[PDB]
């Protein structure tokens, strides 16, 4: 997508009302990454089909489609086109990029334009809004990053041997990327680009990856999902092998093990979890 548009119509609200989802709305919810980014390529946000994914306005489909939307244009550059989707919105440019700040670095970073947020925000604004927004940077980073080659670019000196280790036992980015990525927005914070792996960020990544499964979104992005975790589980360390989230990993990673899609990559970091952690399940029996 004229009868095109209501067939689509139709079609999307019976996809949406067959699959436990609340609505067509609640469907777009899921995959406005996707359309938006394909579409958005070559096409121009204000002539985009209000009538999928009914919503009976474009303003509507805006007041959640800002972030997407603004991202993915500062991602290519359609200067002209964020300022008319803001002016369509009421708020000026500058309080939209600075609504969804976080994504826009995120793509950014991952596709390399943060200089042209500096000449709309600051150079002492823009950081505050990096200090404002670190760790939720970094989760979406976790998101868009693509499993292709990890270990490679490892040899960071730590994660190639541990994710062999885990690997012996049992918008679109390349792997190659994650780690010089990290590096280049933490150069710009005091938190220094090396260490940053204080329990509360890694259960909040973790947590994260995880809640990004779904059960009407397939049972072939679990494993997806899964080999992305143990990337984070490898890069961590020393700090998802104790504590809190050593119980918190070791929950999740059993309800992936009676998967009967894969059982080769839980198990795996199962059986690492559980060896390493044998100074610390010693003191709590209970659990």
């Amino acid at each position: 997508p004229t009868h095109s548009a209501l067939y689509a119509a139709s079609c999307i609200k019976r996809i949406a009302q067959t699959l436990k989802l609340s609505g067509p709305q609640e469907l777009f919810k899921l995959f406005a990454p996707q359309l938006l980014y394909t579409w958005l390529d070559n096409d121009s946000i204000q002539d985009i089909a209000y009538e999928i994914f009914g919503f009976s306005s474009l303003l509507d489909l805006l007041r959640e489609a800002q972030t997407e939307a603004a991202a993915i244009m500062m991602m290519r550059g359609q200067e002209q086109e964020v300022c008319q989707l803001a002016q369509s919105l009421g708020l000026t440019p500058e309080k939209l990029v600075q609504q969804s700040f976080t994504k826009i670095i995120a793509y950014s970073i991952a596709h390399d334009g943060e200089s042209r947020m500096r000449k709309i925000l600051g150079k002492e604004e823009y950081l505050a809004n990096i200090h404002l927004n670190f760790a939720d940077i970094i989760s979406t980073f976790f998101d868009i990053f693509d499993q292709e080659d990890p270990i490679e670019k490892a040899f960071f000196a730590y994660a190639a041997e541990t994710l062999e280790e885990i690997k012996k036992l049992g918008p679109m980015f390349r792997a190659k990327y994650l780690p010089r990525e990290i590096v280049h927005l933490c150069s710009r914070t005091q938190y220094e680009p090396e260490n940053i792996w204080t329990p509360a960020l890694v259960v909040f990544v973790a947590r994260k990856l995880l809640k990004t499964i779904h059960p009407a979104l397939g049972p072939l992005h679990a494993c997806s999902v899964l080999r992305k975790i143990r990337v984070l589980i490898c890069l961590a360390g020393d700090h998802a092998i104790s504590g809190y989230p050593l119980e918190m990993l070791l929950h999740s990673l059993r309800v992936f093990v009676v998967d009967p899609e894969c059982a080769d990559d839980a198990l795996g970091i199962t059986q690492y979890l559980i060896k390493r952690g044998d100074e610390y399940l010693k003191r709590t029996p209970s659990f």
